[PDB]
């Protein structure tokens, strides 16, 4: 399976993200990012149709904000550094 999870500390609010992957992810007032599958705590396993999306926004963030990984973050954007 694969998780995925939005770094808050370190996006850039540049509106890329919800483009690619608009069923994955989306903003706060503020513009920053979060993960609209589990209100961005890395738990709910990403559907199969919506990999490739997700991939387009993870290679895309400027920032390196979106992690993807192979297990759940459990609300830790940086759980796998
Ligand atoms: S693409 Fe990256 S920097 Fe831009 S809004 Fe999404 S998470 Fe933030």
């Amino acid at each position: 399976p694969k998780y995925t999870i939005v770094d808050k500390e370190t996006c850039i609010a540049c509106g890329a993200c919800g483009a690619a992957a608009p069923d994955i992810y989306d903003y706060d007032e503020d513009g920053i990012a979060y993960v609209t599958l589990d209100d961005n705590q890395g738990i709910v396993e990403v559907p199969d149709i919506l990999i490739d999306d997700m991939m387009d926004a993870f290679e895309g963030c400027p920032t390196d904000s979106i992690k993807v990984a192979d297990e759940p973050f459990d609300g830790d954007p940086n759980k796998f550094e």
